[PDB]
DNA sequence: AGGTAAACGT
DNA sequence: AACGGTATTACCT
């Protein structure tokens, strides 16, 4: 049974590209580094977040924003690394989206804990293009709703590797993760991450 | 008029 | 601990 209309899990996808990966990952936060967002209300999210790409998503006092400068460094976020745009592509064509242009990767990192509450992707001004999400490290669950926040819920182990795309139909489902559990993963030790490549801009 | 933010109690 | 209230509002543009 497939994840969604327009959804698909390819799991273990970026198995072999994970180590590049990951080296890629301290690469980009070594320019703009993880960072723990305040929402708008307040609050410091417990996954700690960074981009690449031309745009990167943030919050501020305001709301949220997709923004060609890192706010932290007033600098632009590092380049999206080729590994990343390559995986990508491969992956978004092995999905069904092979004309995916994607322009900003926000990278997250959890910690044993982490959690990301239920939300939707709708933020980009072209909701044509897919979402693709690829898991590296400690597994977690994903939860991926449908248009409304109380539309029930999947839960699907998401495990080093695994790559989920979601679009058309499901573009706007709700999505989380649960509090990641701790444990030990040979090549990102104690955490998570996930990289989300979106089309933010035109 | 629409778009926005949302991350405690049971 | 899975589910759902809250934004059922108060502001912007
Ligand atoms: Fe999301």
């Amino acid at each position: 049974e497939p994840l969604a209309a327009g959804a698909v899990i390819l799991r273990r996808f970026a198995f072999n590209a994970a180590e590049q990966l990951i080296r890629d990952i301290n690469d980009v936060a070594s320019q703009s580094p993880f960072r723990q967002m305040v929402t708008p209300g307040g609050y410091t999210m417990s996954v700690a977040m960074t981009n690449c790409g031309h745009l990167g998503w943030t919050t501020h006092r305001q709301g949220y924003l997709y923004s060609p400068i890192d706010p932290q460094t007033n600098k632009p976020w590092p380049a999206m690394p080729q590994s990343f745009h390559n995986l990508c592509q491969r992956a978004a064509t092995a999905a069904g989206y092979p004309d995916f242009q994607p322009d900003a990767c926000l990278i997250n990192r959890y910690a044993p804990g982490a959690k990301l509450c239920l939300h939707q992707d709708k933020d980009e001004p072209d909701l044509r293009a897919p979402i693709v999400s690829v898991s590296l490290g400690l597994p977690a669950i994903f939860q991926f709703g449908g248009l409304k926040r109380n539309d029930p819920l999947k839960r699907l182990l998401l495990e080093h590797g695994d790559v989920v795309v979601w679009g058309g139909e499901s573009r706007l489902f709700y999505h989380g993760i649960q509090p990641l559990k701790a444990g030990f993963h040979p090549l990102t030790i104690d955490c998570r991450y996930n990289l989300t490549f979106r089309q933010a801009g035109k």
